């Protein structure tokens, strides 16, 4: 959802991609290939 991530909201949300990306066994560093993961994540485990 563009927007509904930004500013203080954005920190924590990055943070806690590279932090489940590492356990996962994936390094991400840049913030746009944490975004492809956070959002590939969601895809895979909200079912609406």
């Amino acid at each position: 959802v563009p927007g509904l991530f930004e500013g203080e909201e954005f920190t924590a949300l990055m943070h806690a991609c590279k932090e489940t990306a590492q356990r996962n066994g994936l390094i991400l560093d840049s913030e746009e290939e944490l975004y492809k993961y956070f959002t590939s994540q969601v895809r895979r485990n909200l079912h609406v």
